[PDB]
């Protein structure tokens, strides 16, 4: 026995964890910890290794190098995955031989009572036969893994080991690794919480309590809760970039003005650095981002005809429906309308007033030139990432420029076909929501192909279709003048007025391209030519 | 005793609930090896992965001396779509093949 029974987690670094250690010691160490008296008089061996899985940068070395000093071990010799890899033939096997030199010396030279050395791998999932499953050509030699396994047991047999491997791909990971006498025990690391947010932010700031240099005018509590679905590392650089505005400005401050020196010693982080850096420096990979929005939202949405607010009305309904309830954790909605009726500004608005924690959008425009097989992992890996959040909403952009449609053949991909619809119909892991919405504008070919099948409601988003409407549009635009606005007026009784309001735009802006006197002779021509009949 | 081997297929209108129904008439089997082999388990496979798949359930299945192996989803394994139409065809001679093997004798 070397620790306390209660053992011992608070102000020595992870500070976010806490159930975890005890959840592991109950179910994995309990040998080590009790009398060895009966310890030998039991015949009973280690466990001889363990996994960890959790999404990235969330803090799991630590836990390794705790756990390695609590239990008056040696050094840990750390490894990285990939670093272990060669393209000469027969020589990768001899870097993995060579980790256990030491352990095995100390074996043969002291029997049953040497030391415990413990080896430390790192995205173990670098070596394994089970990636070139997928679409691809990765076969690594698979003699690597035999190898790995003929080394923790086989006819050899070693008791003086303990095996520990981070990874972040929990599928990707080869089955004959986890039957028991190997790896077996697993564990999962989520996201951190409130608390734990406050306890890192309480963590990372001893210094500047301790010598007073932080104002007095920050808190934590306001920061910890203004800090949605941040990851560990992420306040670390949020305190740093914060020091660092802080100190720039005080430094640009005291050359501008020649402060006297008792404020010039004085070097207080203040409250605006670190809401600014907050807003303008760190994009959290699993949060919110605000600043797609204006990419997408050019112009606003000006209500102009009653359909804007039913729409609107009832994507609320949708987001009731799937933050609060059960037997339901997944909906799915499809937007459909004649093209150019501005669709996807419609989806990105819905999205904002949804509020949830985490939103993403995945379009074509940032996939030109792959080859299927990328577009089938771009919307795996999507989806797999927002299946880590309590809440999401996704919106894929346009689903009919996904599949490659084109009328002549006719032609498609049919892998992203498969793709979509299966992953369209997968309940989250379990206790978490989830929100999907969709864009087209050719619903009939949809229909056609047993898709429209899967999705679960659809909503239509007719175009301008009435005089009166046009007026009351260019009146919100505010763009032309009280008799050319009579003069529009008197033109466009006639009704027959069918037009998309982003057409409606790039009209109005060529017909805003000469002088005065002949604009409304021009925009009349050009809308009269633009007669369509649907 | 002298039908080692027997088939059953379930079929219906959509949304009717047939999953549900073959896994309950399974569970409620009693057999000591039981597993289940549906597509949501190989998104984005390429057809090899998925022969090899489905060779491995069946292989692993015949050391048993009783066993209930269910496929789910028939059409969606092909990659079925009514335009073309189009498919694999790999898959579909692998499983034609498999669903009438004898398992070696007496299972
Ligand atoms: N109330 C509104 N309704 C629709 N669009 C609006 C509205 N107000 C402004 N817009 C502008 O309309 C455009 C909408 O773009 P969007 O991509 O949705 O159009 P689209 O051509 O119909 O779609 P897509 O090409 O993606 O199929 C943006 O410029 C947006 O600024
Ligand atoms: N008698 C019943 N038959 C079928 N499902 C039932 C029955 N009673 C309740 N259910 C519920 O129905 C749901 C089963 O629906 P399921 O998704 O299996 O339908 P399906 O038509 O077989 O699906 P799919 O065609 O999408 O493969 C489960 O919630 C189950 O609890
Ligand atoms: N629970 C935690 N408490 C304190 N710091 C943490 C915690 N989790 C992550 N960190 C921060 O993350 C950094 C190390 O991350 P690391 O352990 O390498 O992530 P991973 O283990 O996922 O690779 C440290 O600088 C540390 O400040």
């Amino acid at each position: 026995s070397i620790i306390n029974p209660d053992w011992n987690f608070e102000k020595m670094g992870i500070g976010g964890l806490d159930k975890e250690f005890s959840d592991i010691f109950r179910r994995a160490f309990a040998s080590r910890v009790f009398p060895p008296e009966i310890v030998e008089q039991m015949g009973c061996k280690h466990v001889k290794g363990i996994l960890l899985y959790g999404p990235p940068g969330c803090g799991k070395t630590l836990l390794a190098r705790q756990i390695g000093k609590m239990l008056n071990a040696r050094e840990p010799k750390v490894v990285n995955g990939p670093e272990i890899l060669n393209k000469y033939v027969g020589e990768s096997e001899a870097n993995i031989r060579k980790l256990f030199a030491d352990a095995e010396e100390e074996q043969r030279r002291l029997g049953a009572n040497s030391g415990l050395h413990i080896i430390i791998f790192d995205e173990i999932d670098a070596i394994c036969k089970q990636r070139g499953s997928m679409a691809g050509s990765t076969g690594v030699h698979d003699t690597v893994v035999n190898q790995l396994l003929s080394k923790i047991d086989g006819v050899e047999q070693l008791n003086n080991i303990l095996v520990i491997g981070m990874t972040n791909r929990p599928d990707l990971i080869d089955e004959a690794l986890l039957r028991p006498g190997r790896l077996e025990v697993k564990m999962e690391i989520g996201l951190p919480d409130e608390k734990g947010r406050l306890q890192i932010l309480h963590i990372h700031t001893a210094r500047m309590r301790g010598h007073q240099l932080l104002s007095a005018d920050v808190d934590i509590k306001e920061l910890a809760v203004e800090t949605k679905n941040f990851s560990g590392a992420e306040l670390e650089g949020l305190v740093r970039a914060a020091q660092s505005t802080a100190m720039n400005r005080h430094i640009k401050a005291s050359t501008k003005v020649e402060v006297d020196m008792e404020k010039a010693e004085s070097l207080q982080v203040t409250r605006g650095d670190f809401l600014a850096s907050l807003e303008n420096d760190i994009k959290p990979a699993f949060g919110t981002n605000q600043e797609d929005y204006a990419s997408y939202i050019m112009n606003g949405i000006i209500k102009w005809g009653d359909p804007v607010t039913r729409v609107l009305d009832d994507g609320e309904l949708l987001v009731q429906q799937t933050k609060n309830s059960d037997r339901t954790p997944l909906v799915s909605v499809l937007l459909e309308g004649p093209p150019h009726s501005g669709k996807t500004a419609l989806a990105a608005k819905i999205a904002e007033e949804s509020n949830f924690p985490f939103i993403k959008i995945c379009s074509p425009d940032k996939m030109i030139g792959f080859s299927e097989t990328a577009k089938c992992q771009a919307m795996k890996k999507i989806f797999d990432d927002a299946y880590k959040s309590q809440l999401s909403c996704v919106v894929v952009d346009d689903i009919e420029r996904l599949l490659d449609y084109v009328p002549i053949g006719p032609r498609f991909s049919n892998l992203v076909l498969q793709a979509l619809l299966v992953l369209l119909k997968k309940a989250p892991p379990q206790g978490r929501k989830l929100l999907i919405i969709g864009t087209t504008s050719r619903k009939d070919v949809l229909q056609e192909m047993e898709m429209l099948n899967a999705f679960s409601t659809t909503i239509h988003v007719p175009n301008i279709a009435t005089g009166e409407q046009l007026l009351e549009a260019l009146e919100l635009l505010g763009n032309f003048k009280d008799k050319e606005r009579t003069t529009i007026a008197q033109q466009v009784k006639g009704k027959k007025v069918w037009i998309g309001i982003k057409k409606l735009l790039m009209l109005i802006e060529m017909s805003l391209q000469m002088d005065p006197e002949y604009r409304v002779r021009k925009f009349l021509a050009l809308l009269r030519e633009e007669g369509a009949s649907p």
